[PDB]
């Protein structure tokens, strides 16, 4: 397309040095025999033919291999694109293509659902390299289609088995890598020879633990969102009249949040996860941004950054008991509400929520009141509700207005408060990757395949040493049930790999916390740039401020 | 940061010419110059400096204006771009090497820094860590209007005072109308302070035949470019979104118009066309519409639009509203003193005509209370402000509607999920392009030279910009030429016209040939980031529109 583009399709992503001998040459090291997270018992159950599978390791050394004819493997993107899933993809073809030219890789075309309606694509030769070192997941398309039925998992198999299929390769975040591991169990409890790979995507940072060092797509969308901020941080310490207020995509966790906050010292970073232990309130929250913003008006600064992750009005408990209050004042009282109007509804919500609970709602800007009224009278068949029609960023700025309103009018706030509100996400998720994410995603493609010759089912593809030089990458998998427990939801008990959090324990937080009232109150904003591809590798091999702490 | 650290050390690129001792560099007159418009009444306001010769520089002799060691002074003026610290780092280098003795004095916060004699002394080891970097926040930046005798005494006693030989001001086309006045009052006085202007805007509405393009805008469309082809491809990868990008440029939509050339979205609208065809917003809806129609019923239920920010001043029907709700606030301040916005918005109501009246309650009322802030948050020098106002919204809101009347009668099966963005503020303090440093480094040094060689009035100007630095032409522009008459707070004042898009232009003719194409087909490119290291083809980018405008 632009000369950018075709210039980056020549470069050639950096391997483990084991994944550069050859498939011959490769030996499997045999682990431990892993165990579940949680409900050890009830998954020996549920995953019986895969359970325990040891953790693998490669070595240098001969080996014999389960194939000698040419492989044909199906390819599935599941969820939101991540940069570097095109080579996660270029990985597996030059892979099968080096064990057998005769090999052949099949993308099934958005999400899941491609492969139980047949919906594939033949990737050859030049259609992968115009994908080379692409963002976006556009080569096949995604979704979100889950395999549920008896009658969708013979449908799946169906497919598989008329495209003649050795495996299938699934790359997605938690609940794909769960589904995959179902589907390797399913295949395997009928007797059939498909083997199922899975490997970890997110550009949110939520799958991961002590053996997957970070998923892939955090490193280029965290860069990407870093520059925009410390530009921010730097217009508005040139103009000295803006108070920039941040939203990041993402609502489960706040590892993006925290990334960029190391990267630029924002003058407020709200992390979810601590609002959530130290139980904050609404006012709690606005009474420490107000006084941030006070003090640096009077050092004279009338400007500032602010940090917010989009998930975090679910993550203040007061929200969440004046929801499951105004939705018990609505499933009593059910023939009260007929017939209704709203705004004369309102008050008789007004009237009947608890005194406490009343000054809460009250304090809420007025379209936010009408809001949670909607959010509740339009719940799930489960009587459940989310919180989706308030931004974040938005309640944030009114509601400090207001408490700033105030204090001007009794003469306690003589600067200017002027807010702009910013959401990046979208912008992030199919950008060009780093040669980070590059190298990452083309080698747990291309051990994907590694892990396929080997025989092996149920595996999530991994490597380790992330803040190592690439050729000192450490390869392997990873068995899918270790990683799970069983969630009780509606009577029933599904397995689940769980969304990995900020730990308040971890290095990178105790960093921001060391950190952040120096930030807050003086302007020690950093400035990072945009993505390089080309210089020396301390630049182009820069890593995320999370992985270096994490580590070391 | 690793990446500032590296990039510190660049060494800009300058032309020839400004590689040669200063006792070598003498000047070529050349072609007399006249204003744009209204030049009678211009010709009574610059009775000093009007008609001043073009300006080239060739290796030579020249008789040097000056023997003994420069005061500088220097100031950073309205919105920044990037490369304002390298416009900076060039005067102090040139100066430097002139003479050792040399200081330049940083005015902070724009011209009212002049006028309150608030500055600093811009030194190596400061100018050192600023070198190659975004922002303006070596001195920080306002919009200070200069305009009474007072501000003129005022800023002529600090000038003295400060024993200042120069002021460089570096800014927009706001900016360089304070400089020309400026220089025409020291002029007048009998003074020898000279006065240089640098073109700076993100927006390039400083353009002339002799001034190819303002520096910034490189750098600025280069980052929006990178997001609104992410953009374009998250759009292509999962088959959903219609994202409604508006873009910063105030009145012009040269900004806007370099993204389109650059990621061939499926919409970008051209604020001047849409004055020249008089179309009414209603009808700007409906072209809409179609093309999200049309690809629907292909099956392409997703797109990119670009919206430039200055619309709503292009747009006949509502540059005339705003005109009369600027008119009644204008004539009846003291009722609106004290108000909130609703009651604000009963008065203008009450007092707007029957046809604006109509046309402002039609609006949705979000847009009905940000055009009045438009209107109350106009800076010194009468511009609307055009960036709070959110007509990406408006397009979305208006877009729905219809697209819900075709459901109504089965003639759209789609689910239309919009998006709404604002690319500006985060485009404005990036570091600079090769391009941009190395064209604010030769505009600053150049500065220099023209002050050395005992002019004032002048615009500083690199000339063949599309060709390897060394190959640059450098000179100066007499500022008069820019200028023409117009209507601000109430008011007939001389300011620099502002350059708009022209319909006749290579860069519009090249959009306006592959448009229908980007339209209905996914045709979008996928800019990078800006590179700063590495092969000279992908550092040394230029703009489409300098490319198709030397061509
Ligand atoms: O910085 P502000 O006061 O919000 O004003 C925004 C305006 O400044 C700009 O970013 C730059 O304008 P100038 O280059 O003319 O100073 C315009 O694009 C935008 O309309």
């Amino acid at each position: 397309t632009s000369l950018f583009k075709q210039e980056r399709q020549k470069y050639i992503p950096k391997l483990p040095n084991i994944l550069k001998k050859d498939f011959n040459n490769i030996s499997l090291v045999y682990g431990e025999n892993t165990e579940a997270i949680q409900d050890r018992q009830a998954l020996k159950e549920f995953f019986k033919n895969t359970y325990g599978l040891p953790i693998i390791s490669f070595t240098e050394g001969e080996s014999s291999l389960s194939f000698s004819k040419a492989l044909n493997i199906g390819i599935i993107l599941s969820g939101g694109p991540a940069p570097g899933g095109h080579n996660v993809i270029s990985g597996v073809f030059d892979a099968i293509k080096k064990f057998n030219p005769n090999s052949k890789l099949f993308g099934f075309k958005g999400g899941p659902l491609g492969l139980l309606e047949n919906d594939k694509i033949e990737l050859t030769e030049s259609l992968i390299n115009s994908y080379r070192n692409t963002g976006g997941f556009d080569i096949v398309s995604s979704g979100r289609t889950k395999i549920e039925t008896e009658e969708h998992y013979n449908k799946a198999l169906f497919v598989a088995k008329e495209n003649n299929l050795n495996a299938i390769i699934i790359i997605g975040g938690d609940d794909s890598n769960t589904n995959a591991a179902i589907l390797a169990e399913y295949f395997k409890k009928n007797g059939e020879n498909i083997q199922v790979i899975g490997v970890p995507k997110t550009i949110d940072a939520d799958l991961r633990n002590d053996h997957i060092e970070i998923s892939f797509g955090f490193d280029s969308a965290t860069k990407i969102y870093s520059e925009l901020i410390g530009n921010l941080c730097r217009d508005a310490m040139s103009t000295k009249k803006y108070w920039h207020f941040v939203k990041l995509m993402g609502r489960s966790a706040s590892h993006v949040a925290l990334e960029c906050a190391l990267k630029t010292h924002p003058n407020i970073c709200i992390v979810s996860e601590e609002v959530l232990a130290k139980k904050k309130t609404l006012s709690e929250i606005i009474d420490e941004m107000v006084s941030v913003i006070l003090k640096r008006s009077l050092n004279g600064d009338n400007f500032g950054v602010v940090i917010v992750p989009e998930g975090l009005i679910e993550f203040i408990p007061e929200v969440k008991s004046l929801m499951l209050e105004l939705c018990d004042i609505f499933d009593k009282n059910e023939g009260e509400f007929k017939g209704l109007n709203i705004e004369k509804m309102k008050e008789i919500f007004v009237a009947k929520l608890s005194d406490y609970m009343k000054g809460v709602y009250l304090s809420l800007p007025l379209f936010i009141q009408f809001e949670l009224i909607k959010s509740i009278l339009e719940r799930d068949p489960h009587g459940n509700f989310n919180v989706s029609r308030v931004p974040t960023e938005k309640l944030f700025i009114e509601m400090i207005q207001s408490r700033l309103n105030d204090m001007k009018k009794r003469g306690e706030y003589k600067g200017s408060f002027t807010p702009v509100d910013h959401f990046f996400g979208y912008e992030g998720r199919s950008a060009f990757p780093s040669n980070f994410d590059s190298d990452y995603c083309y080698s747990l493609g291309y051990n994907a395949v590694v892990l396929i010759l080997n025989g092996l089912t149920g595996y999530m593809s991994c490597i380790k040493n992330l803040n190592l030089k690439p050729t000192d990458w450490i390869a392997g998998g990873v068995p899918l049930t270790m990683l799970m427990n069983m969630e009780e939801r509606y009577g029933e008990k599904k397995p689940v790999i769980k969304k990995a959090l900020v730990d308040l324990e971890g290095r990178p937080f105790k960093e921001f916390v060391k950190n952040r009232d120096k930030w807050a109150l003086n302007n020690l904003y950093l400035y990072p740039g945009p993505v390089q591809y080309f210089g020396s590798s301390e630049i182009v091999d820069e890593i995320t401020e999370t992985l270096k702490l994490e580590l070391f």
